[PDB]
């Protein structure tokens, strides 16, 4: 046989060049997925993450009270922070014994993957009790952000899209919906509605909470080749499309 | 420049008399809201609400379990509940040490916001296995119930409707969906399929247990310009069109 | 005052008191402790130190 | 340039020996630390230290009591260790329910800083009630134990002093007091008194039971380039003066 990495008929790379060319198309295709995270920051250090992957169009909604820290099998002031809620919900209306709840979120990131339309993006940023913009009766129910997600890049192509924004405030008190969809550069959509129906059924979730950025990255974002943006900036993820 | 209240060229007055036109008129656009609140009454006088805002249709789905009182921070009688649970699913199916639990909802208010169209309005009742007829080869998934909705005014305008039913048999054991359509008087649809499909993501949801009607009155239903109707047959809510 | 004694100490409430060991030994030597947080929120995050104006402020130390 | 370590130019090797000797005398100057430890080693083979860093003269001093050891989030036997220090204050003056409290010191070593001078260190050993030779009347409140401290050497440096001995007898029931002063070989004194008062507020103070003398060679006495004795007579610290 030719000498490997000298010839046109180096098939063992030729098919490994393929391979991870047709996974990035596949993801592309409207047979693939598109997802979502919602990262919620903690003072703490922990981060919970909550990740939906569905076909055609996916999105995650999460009340103020859901977003907040929850300690498995740990103390968490339980009583306390139903009066914490209280207070939040509307000026003095609880009797707790704080200030600033540490649960509540400082920053949220929203990470999509590279299949999701940009401009299909929508979020909910509602207040503490999940009204989009101070009154429902003058309330648009999204907003399109999609011009503010940057480009998470690695080796020069795109590995998904970030939008960030803390929460340092102690009016920062927030519930959460967002939404993208999948990528349809065709003019295919007539017969596909029940299918998409099903879609809603069969998206999956997950939810965990890691005790810091650095678990994050190492047994979370890293061995399921997904894309994120740490605090320092860098940029994580595997580049697919003509690569080896 | 003219005298306050006193000529035509009151532009404060006329742009107060539009800001609230402008925001009923915005509710009742297909850019606008359309809410539901499922309202839980006990006998220990709290009050769980469970509030949906969404664009084009909305609803609230719970088990019979789900709608049981929850005190978070305090004792809930946690394995006597799961036993009395079972003997609710079943007569005789469980191991409880009482007859009627106090958790048990005494009532149960709907109430959508005036944006709905009631016409559109389904409910699905039923019993404490989810089935909403006796058995499921017989049941229609859902009853139009909307001639029983009530209309909640103040100052001569539709503020909300509301459908109020009580639960006080020991017989009367349930799990409950209610969905409206948002107001839809144009021929307009075709084409906003995978809109009404990001709705249903960014669809925001509140839930909370209250200690009293008066605090569900005083703190959630007035702060946030909710309609609502008390016990004594009160309305409350803000007129808004044409109106300063 | 040391490290341990400006950390907050909550009266009466729960304090993660044995997590609250390991956080200080890996605060002291990297790697020292395995308690089961990144940061704790019992640190400071800031001090502010005042003086009344009897002090002569050349003295401060 | 000369070539490494082949001439009198070689001005790395000449500041690195600088840099070295320049820590030795500093810490020796007016301007310098003096420090002292206890350490309690307890039957579980853990060990309490103390220690205190400060410039002029530097002491520590405990009661009975706080010498037990002490475990953090751990049971303590709190209330039956109240009934021991009653019968250890006076014979049978307590209702215990053991003979010998495993939280007593088993020994005691106390180690100077080398900038003391030796012939300043005094000690208070007092018995459980704080006397320090049996009634007060009869007391003198300290013993000049100097000439007891043997030299921690490391390549044929004093890295500090040591004085350790053990509390193996059920009647070793002690309070302790030790104070050294820094190094003055000059006759200045006068003008620097309020400077001396002010160092007894700068004084630092550092508290922890670690849990293994292995565990404090590693994580205390190494990383900080303290002196130490182990219990296999090995001497711990850094040869300063004079070396790279
Ligand atoms: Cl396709
Ligand atoms: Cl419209
Ligand atoms: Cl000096």
């Amino acid at each position: 046989a030719d000498v490997a990495g000298t010839s046109n008929r180096d098939f063992r790379g030729r098919e490994q060049r393929l391979f991870n060319s047709e996974q990035y198309n596949y993801n592309n295709s409207l047979n693939g997925e598109v997802s979502v995270w919602v990262y919620a920051y903690y003072s703490d250090g922990s981060v919970l993450v909550i990740n939906k992957n569905s076909q055609y169009k996916v999105g995650i909604s999460e009340t103020f009270k859901a977003l907040k820290e929850y300690r498995e099998g740990q103390h968490n002031d339980s009583y306390d922070e139903y009066e914490v809620n209280q207070s939040i919900y509307y000026p003095n209306g609880g009797d707790a014994r704080k200030f600033h709840s540490n649960a509540k979120p400082r920053a949220i990131q929203i990470i999509f993957s590279p299949s999701v339309n940009v401009r299909t993006i929508k979020m909910a940023k509602g207040n503490a009790v999940s009204v989009p913009d101070e009154y429902l009766q003058r309330s648009h129910p999204w907003e399109a952000t999609g011009i503010k997600y940057r480009k998470i890049k690695r080796d020069g192509e795109i590995v998904g899209y970030s939008h960030y924004f803390e929460l340092p405030h102690e009016y920062n008190s927030i519930s959460l919906a967002v939404s993208g969809v999948h990528k349809n550069p065709s003019s295919y959509n007539v017969h596909n509605v029940m299918d998409v129906f099903q879609s809603c059924d069969l998206a999956l979730r997950f939810c965990n909470r890691y005790w810091a950025e650095l678990e994050l990255v190492n047994h979370y974002i890293s061995p399921n080749a997904y894309p994120y943006l740490d605090i320092n900036n860098h940029s994580y993820g595997v580049a697919l499309s003509n690569r080896q």
